[PDB]
């Protein structure tokens, strides 16, 4: 199935590790399929069954068997062992040796998992997904990440003085389309540099339980960021609504590097002019960024606002009993608006 | 035990500190309990009983035992080396890892840090008091201290032209309640971000040797101007004394961010009417901001030129012998003081 | 060698330094002594004689056949190995390990650079000098390095800027104490962080061959500064002379930083009166200072001057040609002075 | 401190064996002094003082701290750990190593054993009583046991079938010495094997607990054979006494090989004329061995018919009253030594 959910399932504190590592400090070799059905019933020959539950021990005892166990699909249910695995001689593989090219091939065959442990050695390898991975060691994964950490809060710094070079810039309205859209770039590759340490933090599991926690404690309300900014700057005569919201997400998801520090690219994603005279061209917020600051705030009812106002501009200029016209404001929430107003003006 | 205590004893350049480097070398994990009693002997079983006095190289080479080293109570006299510990495990435990679990419920059964150092990564972490902490690298915390300094120098920026321009409505006085309580306002913020950093700094304790300096060349005189200004800027009936200006510091050191923004709440922390127009009542300074600035001057004459003058204008206009006149005021001291207010009247 | 010359000899791309290195890639213990006297071979035993010339490998082979080698006092010339460094058991010595024991007692009993490289770790250390310092990675070095800059650079901003100031005000010269010490001190502590910055590049070496960049582009002329300032600025009868500028120099050397940051210190060094009603003092400028400016001027020129003037409030009030009156002086020659010191009015 | 007792002290089974293969296991080194004298004292330095109660994980863990572990003299303590070990280096050595150097000095200034496993290796060396012995594995140990009982198990075949055909010699009334002396060469160099036997099997201590019945089961009587003989084919006036039997098996075992393959030199032992012609020469028996296997017999009873009658004729002749007439023999044991004695005439 999908790699990083096997390779999921492969980090520490699951059972299947704790097989793994009792089967690496026992210095023997390991074959282990994960998975049952009619393919790898067929292709596996000259093995017993077991029908018992899953446990750390018995996948340990019974890799000395000098053979390959085959194992339930949740990883509970040990059904085959002592088997050879003999899939198909004509699919293509490029290993050396009789173990990895069985296991590479019956890895082609049937799509499930087939871990590989080369004996003698301290070497755990997955077959996932037609991807040969070796299972690294938590150290080298912790520097790799320490470092794209480190890189992680350079990007922070740089985005959160230009987000506020933006905030102060739109608190005394004048704003073009080169700050935005420089704002908007730093946030998708923040996000992307985000999902790549997400997908690392996966694979560590629960070794790293620090990682997720500065993950969240640094990048912080980066979805909802983008979320906003994404509904306020859209050139269309409307607001975008949710499905135009994850279209744009998805567009912007699917092109690449080049394309995202390309601002021809970020211009049409939302639709704007691709002339060189468009980054010096200028626009107005829809207010949503800026008024986002306001706690205890729902967002029909900023929905609200932003339809009965159409612009930053607007809200600046609304009078006291401005917001009160706007349907479903009461009095008392309007007035006590106006207070986080006033102070951002200053 | 505080955790702004073993904080300190764990700093750079204590040997506890470079003990814990040399473990860190070392590449093996580390159990230290920084205190031994009834408890941690209840705790304590099946270990050597040393009894030698501390040596970072001592607490290396038995930090090889996979056991816990139990130092004494000032972290100097290693006593037992090689023990296991057997908590209680009724008591509710969150850590991820048994070392650290029972670490943290052995800091629970007595009221003694502990730290722990996982294998084959350098992490290091505290458990005083129940709290959970991670000491970091001197390059995030000083990176951290360098990042706020500058918000430093943009807080005694902004004092320091408010304060200036409040100088300028002094020497032509009139006086309204923002004006001279913004003053206040920056004061509280500049001194709550300064020992803040004072935190880092002495967690620094010897390695960051440059923060402290920066801390003594910005910070200058924030305590005696806030003391001061504690004295001058207050409408009551009398100049506060020694425990009316504690009382009202203390308040002002109790309200938090929310009670602070708000010149209003600030209002009531120092008496005053709450209402809005409040903002622009006057009141007549006691003038220990003007004259504070004169060279070679006792408190004790400034205290009691303020209570036998109460304002500000009285000195300013006080004739050539009238200072003279008070009691206890020679007749060169008397001079010296007009002078400063002739000279500052332009 | 010195503490800071065994240094530079184990600074990168140095022979020593490269052997140490390929040991340290090779995972192999090494202990290197250099020197050559009638106590090395009077403490070594159990091992060869060779009298080869030195290159990177022999070393590295020697240590690897698990003994110490010696080496000559200058590190040229290989003539011992496998040797067992066996110092008296009365000198203390608080290491635990016989590899460094050994070496700390080798050390304290000769005075040589004695290099301990421990196996399964990356450690190299030297215990000259009454101490061990373990040789760093060049990461943490450039850690420290890098975040004294921006101190340093601090540091040369606040030095130009009040230099300024102090020049400006003694074109219409009117001195006072504290504005004549406080540039004195603030040079202080710029040379003293020049000098903290000076160790850190010898300790460095080579692979970081930009801090000499920095501290050359930055500091500029720092011990000249120095230097104009005692010469123009001695409040003592006879003229300063170099000797006596000197024996300044080292006697503000001596002082501590409390004692830097007094005053009354500063000034009975230069030698002025102590007392707290002399901080209003003032004096004429001797005219180094302020005439150094001048470009393609030689010393001795300024000296001569000095002597057929004695101060500079006169050479401000001097003509175009009492220059040229002044004796191996031209009338061309003597124009350009008064054109520029014309010019430094402004 | 005999070498084949420590070896024995050494073997599988004893705690110290246990504790050993447990630090072998764990492939880290270990430098363990069995014993505590004054002068180990002395030459130890720099470590902790334990004195607590012996056991194999103790001890393991101990290894670990990189020094030397003083165990007691009868090994039931470890009273020191992570000490130096600094012997007088006037003391000659072949070694080349720090530790294999330190370990037979210390063995030579006093004669403990200092059993060294250096670490990464499988090899256990005892340095006692001046030599070096590598403790083997026990599998060489069986093969070389079992080749040379194969030895021992024919030489014992030639031995007692020599002695048969001594027997039938015997019971004739003719004497060779050739004959009788043979069965004496052949029971020396069977007496000198089997004491190899006995060494390999304290070497082995309980994992070969076969070797020990083996030798039961082949040496079967070998002292009682010898001092039989012995007593019996001596050429003196009367037969030797208990310490004339002792000091004559001494002078046997004094000899060596070079000696007891020479025919005349054990004949000299004895006692004889140097010519061959006493080889060929005739003498009487005393009968012990002759009837010696009859069963049920007293040695005080056989020693006084032996000096009652002094040879095996004077037996053959005697009749049933004369047994009985000699005092201390009984009626019915008097017919049975002729039963005996019939039964063996033919």
């Amino acid at each position: 199935p999908t790699l990083r959910e096997t390779l999921g399932r492969l980090a520490p504190g699951t059972p299947l590790r704790d097989g793994l590592e009792r089967i690496l400090r026992g210095r023997t070799g390991a074959l282990i399929v994960l998975g049952y059905d009619d393919s790898v019933e067929a292709i596996c020959d000259g093995g017993f069954v077991l029908d018992v539950r899953y446990a750390p021990t018995r996948l340990r005892e019974l890799s000395k068997m000098d053979g390959a166990v085959v194992l339930s699909s949740d990883g509970s249910r040990i059904l085959r062992a002592n088997v050879q695995l003999v899939p198909d001689p004509s699919i293509p593989t490029d290993e050396s040796g009789t173990r990895h090219r069985s296991a590479e091939r019956t890895a082609i065959q049937t799509g499930y998992p087939v871990i590989s442990v080369s004996h003698s050695m301290s070497i755990v390898t997955v077959y996932v997904a037609g991807e040969r991975h070796v299972v690294p060691d938590s150290a080298t994964i912790l520097s790799r990440a320490n470092q794209t950490i480190a890189t992680l809060e350079r990007y922070k710094g740089r985005l959160d003085e230009v987000s506020r070079q933006l905030s102060t810039a739109e608190i005394e309205d004048f704003v073009t389309l080169r700050d935005v859209m420089t704002v908007v770039q730093r946030l998708e590759m923040v996000r992307r540099i985000s999902l790549e340490i997400d997908a690392d933090v996966v694979e560590l599991g629960t070794d790293g339980r620090q990682l997720k926690l500065q993950l969240d404690e640094l990048v912080g309300d980066n979805e909802t960021a983008r979320e906003l900014i994404v509904r306020d700057y859209h050139a269309n005569p409307d607001p975008p609504t949710a499905a135009q919201v994850a279209a744009t997400l998805e567009e912007l998801d699917s092109l690449s590097d080049s394309e995202l520090l390309d601002f021809t690219v970020l211009a049409r994603v939302f639709g704007y002019p691709s002339t060189a005279e468009a980054q010096d061209s200028a626009m107005s917020s829809r207010g949503y960024r800026a008024m986002a600051a306001i706690p205890r705030l729902q967002f029909a009812h900023v929905d609200l606002l932003v339809r009965s106002f159409g612009s930053l501009q607007n809200l600046l200029a609304a009078s006291a009993d401005d917001l009160q016209s706007v349907d479903g404001i009461g009095s008392m929430w309007a007035r006590h608006i106006r207070e986080g107003l006033s102070l951002l003006a200053e």
